[PDB]
């Protein structure tokens, strides 16, 4: 994943490889390699300088200098600095007999696409989902949830235009229990930009609906600018996880790598193909792994 990265670290640190111990003057080649690595990547800037910082001081901690293996080392390292930025420990939400979870953000972030895969992800898990496409303005939105849910056989529960949010919560209750549905994945409105009236309605929904997870969905195609939108959102609605998706046409992996830093939210799932099955939870440490070819 993130191949012009992988390329490019992996590349800078072989440097250091088959010669013997290096120089200082060795490490600084690499570890300024590195960052150009970083920044070409589009990683926020406070990332790439505290990761590059880590990477030479862990290094020199460990005595690359003088180690027969300098490469390994570093390696070593950044895989620790990467691991950081990546979120460290992986996370979850953790279900329990009644979720009702909230997929938000921009207009083709993946809102629509990932609620169908968490409902297919899920089905095979234990769960019963049902999905509801909550755009109350545009019905051109629910049917494409509808076809969705078609695919991966989980009952769609449309919104009818103007529904009130207190209308939308005892349909949704009713069908769910009478039905069993513990899973309930609401399909949120949203337009290419924030809309303020909208983010109104967004977080008088989540007021009667209750969420228990409020999934902000970012396209990582977009760079580290997918993450401007985090903070908004927050406010407004109040974002308990993230999903990254279109990770499998990002090179880079900036946003990825970001995340962390600018929202201060886990990435609970990527997106890693446009298909119903392209879902994986997100591994921190796995990732980085890869990243490195480990
Ligand atoms: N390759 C790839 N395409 C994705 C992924 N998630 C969504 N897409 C595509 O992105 C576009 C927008 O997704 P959609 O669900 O309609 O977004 P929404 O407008 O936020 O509901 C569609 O063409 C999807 O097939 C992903 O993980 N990988
Ligand atoms: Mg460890
Ligand atoms: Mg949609």
């Amino acid at each position: 994943m993130f191949q012009q990265l992988s390329a490019r670290l992996q590349e800078a640190i072989g440097r250091l490889r088959g010669r013997g111990r290096i120089t200082e003057e060795d490490l600084k080649a690499t570890l300024r390699e590195i960052r150009r690595a970083l920044m070409d990547a589009d990683v926020n800037l406070e990332v790439a300088r505290d990761f590059v910082e880590r990477v030479r001081e862990e290094a020199l901690g460990k005595q690359v200098l003088e180690s027969l293996t300098p490469a390994e080392v570093i390696l070593a390292t950044v895989y620790e600095a990467l691991k950081e930025a990546l979120g460290g420990e992986a996370r979850l939400p953790v279900l329990k007999d009644r979720n009702l979870w909230f997929l938000v953000g921009l207009q083709g972030s993946g809102k629509t696409t990932t609620a169908a895969k968490l409902a297919l992800y899920y089905k095979g898990k234990g769960r019963r989902p049902l999905l509801v496409a909550a755009d109350t303005q545009r019905p051109a939105a629910r049917e494409q949830l509808r076809l969705l849910g078609e695919k991966v056989g989980v009952p769609v529960l449309e919104v009818m235009d103007g529904e009130s949010p207190e209308s939308i919560r005892r349909r949704v209750e009713e069908k769910a229990r009478l039905e069993a549905r513990d899973l309930i994945l609401v399909d949120t409105a949203g337009r290419l930009q924030i809309d303020e009236p909208l983010m109104g309605e967004l977080a008088r929904l989540k007021e009667v609906l209750g969420p228990d997870e409020v999934l902000l969905v970012l396209d990582a195609m977009t760079g580290q600018e997918a993450l401007s939108v985090a903070r908004a959102f927050d406010e407004k609605v109040g974002v308990t996880g993230l999903v990254l998706t279109k990770l499998d046409g990002d090179a880079r992996g900036g946003a990825a790598l970001s995340a962390r830093h600018v929202t201060g939210k886990p990435i609970y799932f990527a997106g890693v193909s446009e298909k119903p099955e392209g879902l994986e939870p997100f591994y921190p440490e796995r990732l980085a792994g890869r990243i490195l070819g480990m």
